């Protein structure tokens, strides 16, 4: 159902699409944009059947220092997201996804 | 300004976009994803100027068994969408859409 | 994580993506779709660090009479959106965006 959690997931997903569009036209992403993009990589990766361990590593390869504004890699200590896997929902933590 | 319901409709439209994105990615759709895609087909066909009769038909040719997870086509007895027509808002029902 | 207002702004941004999709398939936009597109132009221009005056001018050149249904240009007296620039939030109004 469209629980507040489901709405929130779809919002984060569209926010990631929008942040990707911004980056693709040359902008460096700000902190919430970078979070959306990394979170969306996790969400979609889980939907593909990637494992938590795979996502913990690949979520660190999505954005680099060049992709985000000054200060963003330092402010983004980790991204934590509940993703849906084949074997249920799991919290995925990507540590230090940019630096 | 968007009403909380308008926001609901747009969220479900985006969910269908994400579903079509996943299907494009080679993923067989689950139950809610399939619903979102068929729902969206109806809403977009109504916007195009299609009749309720046309949409009940075309709605059954959006996704086949190959496009969805095993079990989904039997879970999806119907998809109902309130769609706006020049004639008014009507509930459009697509029966056994995966078939 | 998102306020009502943030949710609404993200959904209005999505509405423009949907309006672009409708246009791409050969639809002329209606009044609310046109509002979304012009609003998106402003919001994205603001994010880009364009100036209010730049956007008030370029907002008049996003959609032409061909892009919208007959009688829509006359319906669109103005499109007003709050947008956050590098120097903060401003109400931006695009006047007579089509004709």
């Amino acid at each position: 159902r469209l629980t507040p959690h489901e709405q929130e997931r779809l919002l984060l997903s569209y926010a990631a699409e929008l942040a990707r569009r911004r980056r693709a036209r040359g902008l460096r992403l700000n902190h919430p944009e970078a979070i959306a993009v990394i979170a969306d990589h996790i969400l979609e990766g889980a939907r593909d059947g990637r494992t938590v361990a795979e996502l913990m590593a690949s979520g660190r390869e999505v954005l680099g220092r060049d992709d985000v504004m000054e200060g963003v890699p330092e402010m983004l200590a980790e991204v934590q997201v509940e993703a849906t896997f084949p074997d249920g929902t799991k919290l995925v933590t990507v540590h230090q996804p940019i630096a």
